[PDB]
This record gives C-alpha cells, structure tokens and sequence, in this order.
C-alpha cells in the first residue's frame, strides 16, 4: 500500500510540516498522476466514521421516541465531538489572550525613550527584557497557529463523510411509494450541495464567544490610558454595523433584476446559432443584430450601479481606520489634556486589532451557522420516512482596450497619493508629540495642529473614493467593448465553422466567460492592488526611520520569489486530482439508483456500500493533501514576517542615542500589521491568475475566418432577375479546400419558364447543389445568370433576389407579423391577402391578438402542417422569380400535401422552379428531368426519352 508519513513522525516535525518535503521533490519535475498521494489514516475511513454516528442516531431516536418529544439530529453531533471541540478551544483562548498583551508591552519601550539618560545600565536591561517578552507573542501567533488551524479544518471532513455514508445507506431502503416522490436529482443535490457546508462552519464557530469577550477586554484597557475619550472611538465602530447591512439589502435587488436582462438575451442566442443555414440563406442578420444590441446596453446600465455601490463599499472599508482615531484624539485634546507618544500608538494598535476582527468575523459566523442549521434540518427531515418490510500579452490586450494611455497615468498618480496621505496623517501626530515634549505657560495653539489634521483626514477619504470609482469604470469599459467585437466577429463566420463546433461550447463561452468578465474581475483587481500598495508603505516607513534595514531586505525578498514558484509547481495539480476523484462518486450514485430492483433479487446490498466507500476513499486521499500543501507555505511566510519585526525592534533598541520616542513608536506600530495583509496580497493573485483564463479564451475570438464582404459597389440593375437562365460548366466542389468531393462537374443550362427536376438517391451529391448558386462555400466555376456572374457580387444582393423552401420549417420567438416580414417593405392588407391566399385564417381569430401573438419554445403550439404552409406563404409574399423547392418528407398522406402541391401548381406564375425530388411520382407534367448518379449526369430534354 501507500503509507503516509504523517504518522510515525515525532514532535517538532509536525509544526513545520517537515514530513512533506519529499513529495515536493516528486512534483517539481515529474507531474505526479495518481499514485504519488498517500493513503488516509486508519481513523478516517468511511466505515469507521459512519457506524458510530449511525449508532448514536439510532440510540437518540429511541430515546426521543419513548418520551413524547421529537427526535433531534443536532444533539447526536454534540454527543460525539464535544470533547474534541472543547479540547481545541484551549488554544483558541490562549491565542485570543495573546493578542492583547502586545500593545501593553509596546508602550513600555517608548517610555524608555521618553525618559532617557546616556549613563544608566539598569533600565537598558529592563528594556531588553520587555523586548524579549514582546518577541514571543508574535512567534506564538505565527508558528503554533497553522497546526490548530489544520486540526479545526480536518474536524469537518469527518462529519461530511459520516453524513454521506448514512445518507447512501438510507437511500437503499426506500419503499416504492416513497421513491415515487423523491427523485434522483434532489438526492444527488442533497449529497452534492447540502453536505459541503460543513467544512467552513467549524472555522468560524469560535468567534461567537470570542468577539464580545475581546471587545470588553479591550474597552476596559482604553479607560486606563486616555479616559472617557475612548467612548468617542467606540460610538463610531458600532455605526458601521447597521450601515453596511442596510445598503446590502439595496444591492442584492440590483443583482436580481439584471438577471432578467441576462438570461433572455442568451435565449435569443440559442435561436440564432441553431439555424444558421436558414438565417444566412434568408439574409436576416441585421434583425438579430439589432435585437441583441439593445439588451446589452440595459445590462451594462444595470451593472454600472452595482459596480459603483461595491466600489463605495471598498472605499469605505479602506479608510475606516482614520475617522475613529481622529475623533477620539480631537475629543481627548479638546478636553484639556496633553498629548504624549506613549498612549497614541497603543490606542491605535488596540483600535486596529478590534475593528477588523469585529466587523469582518462577527457578521459571517451567523450566516455560516444559519446555512449549517438549514442543511441539518433538511437532512434530518429526509431521514425520517418509512421503509420496506497566460502572459504579458493577455494583460496588454485586456487593459489597453478600456481607455487611453492618459487615464492609466492619471489613475497611477491617483493611487500613489492615497497611501502618502495615509502615512502623513499619522506622521503629523508623532511630529506634534515631539514638538510638545520639548517644552518646559508657553502653550501650543490648537488651530494649526487641528486644521492640518482635518485636512489630512479628508484628503485620504477623497483619494480613496476617486481611485476606486475610476478603476471600476475603466475595468467595466473593457468588457463593454469586447462583447461587441465578439458578437460582430462570430456573426460573420462561414458555415464551415458551425458544422464542426458544438452549440453547447459556444453558448457556455458566451454565458460564463462574459459573466466572469462582468462580475468578479474588477473587484478582485482593485482588492489586490490596494492590498499590494498597503505593504510598500509599511516597508518604506520602516526603512526611512532606520536606513540600515535595507541590507537584509534583499535576502529576505529574494527567497520569496523562488518559494512561490517552488510551491505552485506542485500545487497546480491538487485541484485536478480532487475533481477527477470527486466526479465518479456522483456518477456512481446517480447510476446506481436506476437498476435498483435487480439488487434486491440477489440480496447483496452490502457490496455496493463497500464500493461506495472505496470510491469515496480516493476523494478523501485527494482532499487530505490540499490542506497540508496549503499550510506548508504559510509557516515559511510567517517566519520571514516575524523575523522582520524582530530585526526592526532590536535594531531600533540598540540605537537609543540617535532616534527619539515618536519615530520609534511610529516604526513599531506599523510592523505589527504586516502578517495579514501579506497573506491577503499573496492569496488574491491566485484567483486573479485563475480567472484570467476566461479573458484569454475570450480574446481567442474576434479574429476568425471571414467570407466575402456583404456587398460591393458593383451594383446590379434594379430589374436583374427578369428571366431565369442559369448556365453551368464543369465545376468541382469541396467543403474543405483539401478534402474529398461531394459532386462532380454539373454542366447544363436551364431555360426560362422551365420546370426542371433532378432525380437521384440520397448521398450521391443531390443535396449539395443548393450550396452552389447560394455560394455558401465559394467554389471554382463561372456561373452566368442574366448578363452578370455569381462571384463579383456581394452575398446579400445575391441571396435576397433568390427564394428557398427549407426542408424542415423553423419559427422564431416573436410575432406573426415579424416572422413573415422582419424588414417592413409592404402594407397591411397584403399580409392578410397572402395569408388567406394560402387558406389559413382559422387560427388567427380563434386567438385574441391574431397579429402580435408571441410564440414559446420554437412554437410547439403548431404542427408541421401550418409550418410548411407558412413557409409557402413566405415564398408567396417574397415576390420573386427563382424558386428552389426542396423535399424531405415525414408528413402524412391527407390534405396537407395535396393542398400545398396544388398551390404550387396554380399560384406560381411562370417562375423558373428548380425542384428536388425524393418520391418519383411527385413530379407531375415536368418539362425537363435530369438523373444524377454517383458523380455525373445523363441529361435529356423531355422525360419521353428517359422511359
Ligand atoms: C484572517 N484572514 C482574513 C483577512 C486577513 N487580512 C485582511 N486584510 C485586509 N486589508 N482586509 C481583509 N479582508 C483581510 N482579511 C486571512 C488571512 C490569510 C488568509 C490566507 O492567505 N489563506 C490561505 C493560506 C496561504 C496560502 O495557502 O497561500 C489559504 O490557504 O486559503 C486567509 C484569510
């Protein structure tokens, strides 16, 4: 078998994940296929995780049925995992208490600089001890966290597998009456969507009691430093809760109505791609073009508002750390107290540790718990029924299509000012403290120091909103300008491009690639850019105070570039492995429920359980590597993130004769916030480069094959088709320019007022002549028609002056007035005349509207009869000379074909009919008959010499 190195591995080797080093060496240069993944632990099998939960549930059902109450499933999980969760909670409490001691010991180092004496050896040792104590909370938070996180993540897959095991076990005991209601789709959905919500619940389950505790623990510490002025900092942070939720209820609505404009358009596409040979033959491209162009404008106008709302939300999330500090400190100063550099940065650190945690971790645990409870209720109600007895080019082509190169310089200059203001607003307070500490009653005027601070506070918000708005607009304009190019490039492709590519591929592209281009790209781009810009500012602030922290920065930054690549090279296969191991489980589940009555004949219902367990163990193995490979990188990242802080603190302490308290506090208060932003910035690039593939495959289009232009300046006479004379010569045809033939050298010439017919068996080149004079694939061979040719004329002025009767009639979703005449070139009464001349006016007045009656789903309300008859009515109203009749019959012998053939008898007056015959008797009193066998003709004038 495949033993895993997770076991038989001592301590101090599982905190750094040292047992996963060899696997990387295999994934770096060999592309492991399926047999380089380790097995699962003996306590992670399906049969072990399912039987104990089944026993607990069977005991709970009896316990809750003997006494008159309802059986509950939520208790059967707490009766099992309570010990594990409360054991894990110890480290949660430890790491939550460790995040409060750091700002307490941060303020004790600045106090040493505030009272400095160059001849003193007792306080330096105390400062070193304080630094050593502070240098360990970071290590505790950075190193020992990734094992507890892996454990709390693994604590969910066990339940996820145990639920599916008993679900499948129950799915084989359903009666014939209970199965008549329950479909296979809802069962595979319950097993495919409702059980996947148990993976992210245990991660956010510990915030419901750690939020309010930490809030009070920090609020109690602010009173000892500043006083009442902390309330002015806590009164704003609460207001952010109802404001960010109410507007949420305003956003979701704007997301729903847009769907109404998104699906319908797609539906229209499903009717233009299926039937190109009819739309292109009738020259009806402009109608569908105008019908499609109108919906995209409304879709963009509805998307812009939601984009602006999301941009405003992000701008409010960016610069929310400046209002609280400004308010609390102007309140603290206006009361009559003196500002010092010992409490400012401590309060800043406390506020920054509180607000993010609260406003990002509290409103999500409730959603997670609600989804989990809904899923658990569904699964419980299900089990209670009775039983039986890329590259730089991909970015350049995507960015340069949005705006000119001036807007890019403008947005760069706009992005490179918000961070400068963000840093200067906090530097001004350090300058104020340093200027105040140098006094000996010669007080400081508040006007200047309070006006500069307000200006620096307002500029930050302004430059934070403008950048987001501009970025969102520029990135939406790109999709707006690419969708067009896609449409007018795909609309002009020849029939050879549609006869080989499936419709589902094109529809899937047009839907999901444009959805990705419109919805999630600008948000992720802006978030990544903001999180990346937030780190260079911290690095520059750290460097500008101590210029000697630029020497180790190069070795600390060189390692990351290689580490990211060395990780991705082997991490870019776990997703494929997981999907390939996950799909067969659903496949087997869906295919095993149909042939179920034969599994009851031979009473073997436990072998299928073992097969299901074996199928799920592969997905379990493929999922076990994901968490470990994801945690392998965070430890090495946090190592550098903590070494940076250690170096900063110690190098700043060992230079206590050059610097002062304000700037050491400033440099120390920023280094404690890098660990989260670095992780977020590293994470966002993954999704960016993952979703750029849709952009790249969108740009794959917009440059395809193209037929001849629609029209030239070679205008034919306005009365060109006055007489039907079609000559021929030895023409050879090939669909592809280098494939086989389907037809060979039809040489003839058709007279005017002549009813010519062709006799042949299906497959000998009989159904390809309509593709010749319609030039669907421009061949060699010069075809003269009425003093002009068929090659030096545009495609529209050649197919419009010709009529065609299709084999199988097609109808589009619209009005009866538009289906017979999209481009209005006639009056009102002529439509009634042409429709009664073909003898159908029952259905119209049997219906109310009878002129604007919309159809539905390809007009299934009608039959082949009136469909063929309305195609005949189109041929009637066309008012044309050349008529090509095709015959592919599946209809019945009664009055339909008699009526249509009599109408083609008397209605058509002396107009050059070219007919294709499938039954030898449909030709009645023909004038010219040709027989076309397996590659040429034996043609004669009259049928009297044939037989
Ligand atoms: C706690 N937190 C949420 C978090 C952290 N910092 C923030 N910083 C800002 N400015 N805004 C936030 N939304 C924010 N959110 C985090 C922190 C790290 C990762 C993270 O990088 N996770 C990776 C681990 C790293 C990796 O595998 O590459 C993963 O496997 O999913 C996720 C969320």
């Amino acid at each position: 078998v495949k033993p895993n190195p997770l076991q038989d591995a001592n301590l101090c080797s599982r905190v750094f994940f040292w047992w996963l080093n060899p696997l990387f060496k295999i994934g770096h240069k060999r592309r492991l296929e399926e047999d380089d993944m380790y097995s699962v632990l003996p306590e992670d099998r399906s049969q072990h995780l399912g039987e104990e939960l089944q026993g607990f549930w069977d005991k709970e059902v009896l316990r809750a049925e003997n006494d008159a109450q309802k059986p509950s499933l939520t208790r059967a999980i707490i009766k099992c995992y309570w010990k594990s969760y409360l054991v894990l909670g110890i480290f949660t409490l430890i790491e939550e208490s460790a995040k409060v001691i750091q700002p307490i010991f941060l303020g004790k180092i600045i106090n040493y600089f505030e009272n400095y004496d160059p001849m003193d050896s007792v306080a330096l040792n105390t400062a070193y001890a304080y630094a050593t104590v502070l240098t360990f909370c970071t290590l505790i938070l950075a190193i020992l966290h990734h094992l507890y996180f892996y454990h709390v993540q693994c604590a969910g897959m066990r339940l996820r597998v145990a639920m599916c095991h008993m679900i499948y076990r129950k799915a084989l005991r359903l009666s014939n009456m209970a199965m008549g209601k329950t479909t296979t789709g809802q069962i595979v959905n319950l097993l495919s969507n409702d059980v996947n919500k148990f993976d992210q619940v245990t991660v956010f389950l510990h915030f419901l009691w750690a939020g309010p505790l930490q809030a009070i623990a920090v609020t109690a510490l602010l009173w000892m430093e500043i006083g009442i002025s902390c309330l002015a900092g806590m009164a704003v942070l609460i207001i952010l809760l109802p404001l960010q939720s109410c507007f949420g209820k305003l956003f979701s609505s704007l997301r729903s109505k847009t769907a109404t404009f998104t699906d319908a358009r797609i539906r229209t596409m499903n009717e233009v791609i299926t039937g190109i040979r009819i739309i292109k033959m009738y020259a009806w491209e402009k109608s569908f073009s105008n019908l499609i162009t109108n919906l995209r404008k409304k879709e963009i106008s509805k998307i812009l508002r939601s984009s602006c709302l999301r941009g405003m939300n992000l701008a409010s999330f960016f610069s929310a750390s400046k209002i609280i500090v400004f308010v609390t400190f102007t309140t603290y100063v206006l009361l009559g107290s003196v500002i010092t550099a010992s409490r400012v940065f401590v309060a800043v650190t406390l506020y920054g540790a509180v607000r993010l945690t609260v406003t990002l971790f509290f409103p999500s645990a409730i959603e997670r718990v609600s989804e989990a409870i809904v899923s658990i209720r569904r699964i419980q109600t299900f089990l209670l029924l009775d039983e039986i007895s890329v590259g730089f080019q991909a970015y350049k082509n995507y960015f340069r299509a949005g705006a000119h190169w001036i807007v890019f310089i403008f947005l760069i200059l706009l992005n490179t000012a918000a961070q400068v203001a963000y840093v200067l607003q906090d530097w001004w307070l350090s300058y104020w403290a340093n200027k105040q500490s140098m006094l000996n009653t010669e007080k400081l005027d508040l006007n200047w120091y309070l006006g500069i601070y307000s200006g620096l506070t307002v500029a930050t918000v302004l430059f934070g909103i403008a950048r987001s708005l501009l970025v969102f607009y520029v990135l939406v304009n790109s999709s707006q300008t690419l969708h067009n190019k896609m449409f007018e490039s795909i609309l002009k492709a020849p029939v050879l491009f549609f006869d080989r590519n499936p419709i589902g591929r094109i529809l899937n592209r047009f839907s999901k690639d444009i959805g990705h281009l419109d919805d999630l790209l600008p948000l992720t781009f802006l978030d990544f850019i903001q999180t990346l810009l937030q780190v260079v500012g911290v690095v520059s602030v750290a460097v500008a105070v101590i210029p000697w922290i630029a020497i180790p920065l190069v070795p600390l930054g060189i390692i990351f570039i290689f580490l990211r690549r060395y990780f991705l090279e082997t991490s870019r296969d776990v997703k494929r492995l997981e999907s390939t191991t996950r799909s067969p489980v659903f496949s087997h589940l869906s295919s095993s429920l149909q042939g179920l009555w034969t599994i009851r004949a031979y009473k073997a219902e436990e072998r299928c359980q073992e097969l299901f367990d074996a199928h799920q163990d592969l997905h379990s193995e493929a999922w076990f590597l994901f968490l470990t490979t994801s945690r392998w990188f965070a430890v090495r990242l946090d190592a550098i993130c903590a070494m940076f802080v250690i170096i900063v603190a110690f190098g700043s302490l060992i230079l206590a004769k050059t610097l002062d308290a304000g700037q050491v506090g400033l440099a120390l208060s920023y280094a404690l916030t890098l660990m989260g932003m670095f992780q977020w910035c590293v994470r966002q690039s993954a999704e960016v480069e993952n979703m750029m593939i849709s952009v790249e495959r969108v740009i794959e289009y917009t440059d395809l094959e193209k037929e001849a232009p629609w029209e030239y300046q070679k205008r034919p006479p306005p009365a060109w088709p006055h007489e039907g004379v079609i000559i021929f010569d030895n023409v050879n045809f090939m669909y592809s320019p280098g494939g086989p033939l389907v037809l060979k050298h039809l040489t003839a010439l058709i007279k005017s007022q002549e009813k010519v017919g062709i006799v042949g068996r299906t497959g000998a080149g009989k159904s390809s002549l309509i593709s010749a004079l319609f030039r669907l694939s421009e061949p060699e061979g010069k075809i003269w028609i009425d003093k002009i040719l068929t090659t030096e004329i545009g495609l529209h002025d050649l197919r419009k002056k010709m009529s065609i009767i299709p084999q199988e009639p097609v109808l589009f979703t619209g009005t009866m007035r538009k289906n017979l005449d999209p481009f209005n070139e006639h009056t009102d009464e002529e439509l009634w005349n042409a429709l009664q001349e073909v003898q159908l006016k029952e259905t119209i007045e049997d219906l109310p509207g009878k002129m604007d009656t919309e159809l539905a789903e390809s007009g299934s309300n009608f039959s082949v009869g009136q469909r063929q008859l309305v195609c005949l009515a189109r041929a009637i109203l066309r008012k044309n000379q050349i008529l090509i009749i095709d015959e592919a019959t599946a209809n019945v012998d009664p009055r339909t074909d008699e009526l249509i053939q009599k109408k083609i008898r008397e209605k058509f007056a002396h107009c050059t009919v070219l007919t294709i015959a499938h039954r030898l008797n449909t030709i009645i009193d023909s004038d010219k008959i040709m027989v076309l066998d397996s590659g040429r003709l034996k043609e004669y004038d009259e049928p009297y010499v044939l037989l």
